[PDB]
């Protein structure tokens, strides 16, 4: 459909999420939603990014992945309908 | 407890999220979970950010109500384990 899921393993650390979406920002491109969850007994974080399918994404994805305290960007290897299913308990 | 839920809602325009957690960046000041949902038939989106309850928090809602594209910040008006809640769905 219209939209990807990006998920990204980064260290748990101050100023990555700024980082990361700051690269979307640049660009005008907008972020439809997002998950920020610690993994547990670890020092990072997982963020699942809902963004539309764009040619822009793959360079973006680049970029996200030379950044600083990112570990691993996956592409649409995620729950396709997870903020949908999140969406019935919190608006 | 040791934490706080700010709930936000924005303008769901390109550059807010960094905007909002830049000003967190920006002092060292650590985010530890994240959701973001845009808000059905509206321009807007909902921002909830679990963050430790601080001192310095108090003067960081200030600064967060007078940026861009922010309508209203609360403190603690969410679900307190919101993000545990997540949590058994999404590691
Ligand atoms: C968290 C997403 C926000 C509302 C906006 N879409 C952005 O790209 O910054
Ligand atoms: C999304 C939160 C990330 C992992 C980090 N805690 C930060 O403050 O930027
Ligand atoms: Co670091
Ligand atoms: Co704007």
């Amino acid at each position: 459909h219209d939209n990807v899921i990006l998920e990204l393993t980064v260290r748990n650390h101050p100023g990555v999420m700024t980082h990361v979406c700051g690269l979307f920002a640049r660009r005008a491109f907008n972020v439809e939603g997002i998950l920020c969850l610690p993994i547990q007994d670890s020092d990072k974080s997982h963020i699942w990014l809902l963004v539309n399918d764009d040619q822009r994404l793959e360079q973006m994805i680049s970029q996200i992945d030379k950044l600083e305290d990112v570990v691993k960007v996956q592409r649409n290897q995620s729950d396709p309908t997870m903020f949908n299913k999140i969406a019935v308990f919190f608006q």
